[PDB]
């Protein structure tokens, strides 16, 4: 019996006269993705495989669970999702067997020198991200993905667009309460950095997030911490409402409730731009060229294309989750039409 958690994989080796292993695609809490090609059904795979640590079993188990439950489903929208081809346990560990894609949004970030994608490639994935979130929404799965990055994002084929969701791990449905600290920190939500209750919206907070920076090149908001990230959401976006924060359990960890009832920022121990003066129209470029000036004298870059995408993004990153654009209206938005 093996002392340590992870499985050994030697490169060339062969399993169950069947998946020829290539490589290592990426190693992440959870244990490890390899490159193998399935010489029964002829075609390339990437395998998910869990360490043996209860956690991460438990965590894989409901992964497995919500992957199967969006399979039974007819719609074309289910293809933006991973496709789980098997499972199976190998040398005591539970392994995913799932479609080869090709490589993550972060990726393509550092292909561009982080300098970003045209609006145009925004668009495409924007629009097939609200689609997937739309699937997800269907009340008989109601999936929050609780997870959404650049590198949770992956093309594909390396020379088009189309896009798939991966990792369910920290995902669950509506209502449930599981794991201390949901979403990476840059791409968590304002409900879940106040201790608040929080739903479907949380994913469509991190996709704003994201669609910004896939055409900057650079994070929205890239909190050190949890008061750093909040104090970023404040440049932009200024401070919450009052009727948000007098219900959010840690409304104290960043915030102050002066004599008139008004709130303002917690003092510093002892630097951030006052709040709501970073505005997003200006970060984006919308009447100087974009992002740095660089798509100036370039087209699909106009005035009025940048409007629209400011427009949707500030309804994207609403403070109030049951008033933030749901996938079924953002797709209606006239950034699609
Ligand atoms: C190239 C490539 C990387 C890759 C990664 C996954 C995957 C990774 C994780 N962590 N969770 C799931 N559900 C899928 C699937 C196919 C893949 O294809």
């Amino acid at each position: 019996v093996p002392r340590g958690s992870h499985m050994i994989v030697k490169n060339g080796e062969k399993w169950m006269d069947r998946y020829e292993i290539d490589s290592l695609i990426g190693k992440g809490s959870f244990g490890q993705v390899v490159k193998a090609y399935d010489r029964v059904e002829q075609e390339w795979v990437a395998i998910k495989i869990i360490k043996n640590k209860k956690a991460f079993l438990n965590q894989a188990q409901i992964e497995v669970r919500l992957l199967e439950l969006m399979n039974k489903h007819d719609t074309e929208m289910k293809y933006y999702i991973v496709h789980l081809k098997r499972h199976f346990m190998f040398r005591n560990h539970l392994c995913l067997v799932f479609e080869m894609l090709s490589y993550n949004l972060y990726d393509l970030l550092r292909n561009t020198n982080f300098r970003g994608v045209s609006l145009n490639l925004t668009r495409k994935f924007a629009q097939q991200m609200c689609t997937a979130l739309l699937f997800l929404a269907t009340p008989e799965l109601s999936i929050i993905h609780c997870d959404l990055k650049p590198e949770n994002i992956l093309l594909c084929n390396p020379k088009r667009s189309a896009i798939k969701i991966v990792d369910f791990g920290s995902s669950c449905q509506l209502g449930q309460r599981i794991y201390q600290y949901i979403q990476s920190r840059f791409y968590r939500s304002p409900e879940v950095l106040l201790g608040m209750p929080y739903d479907l919206a949380i994913d469509m907070w991190s996709l704003g997030c994201i669609l910004v920076e896939m055409h900057t090149g650079e994070p929205l908001f890239s909190g050190a911490n949890e008061v750093d990230q909040m104090n970023k959401i404040v440049e932009v976006l200024g401070i919450p409402p009052a009727h948000i924060l007098d219900q959010a359990p840690k409304a104290r960890k960043f915030f102050e409730k002066l004599p008139d009832g008004t709130w303002n920022l917690k003092k510093t121990k002892d630097e951030y731009k006052p709040p709501g003066t970073r505005k997003l129209h200006n970060i984006l470029g919308v009447e100087t060229g974009g992002p740095g000036g660089r798509r100036a004298g370039e087209s699909g870059h106009t005035v009025a294309d940048y409007l629209k995408f400011k427009d949707l993004i500030l309804r994207m990153l609403d403070y109030d989750p049951k008033t933030r654009i749901q996938p079924y209206y953002a797709l209606q938005h006239s950034f699609f039409a």
